[PDB]
């Protein structure tokens, strides 16, 4: 789901950022903040995309 998620959102290149920290679940992924995404060195371009998307779930 994580892999599909980032891909169906158009940012499979963001996958490493999460799996690099041991993040692989969608649950855990939802309670991250916009600041968290930034700490996870995620490109300022996909931050809200992802964040918004995770809010939806």
């Amino acid at each position: 789901s994580l892999v599909s998620f980032l891909t169906g959102l158009g940012c499979p290149n963001c996958i490493e950022y999460f799996t690099s920290q041991g993040l692989q679940s969608i649950y855990h992924l939802q309670n991250l903040t916009i600041e968290d995404l930034g700490a996870l060195k995620i490109p300022e371009q996909y931050r809200m995309t992802i964040w918004r998307g995770l809010q939806d779930l």
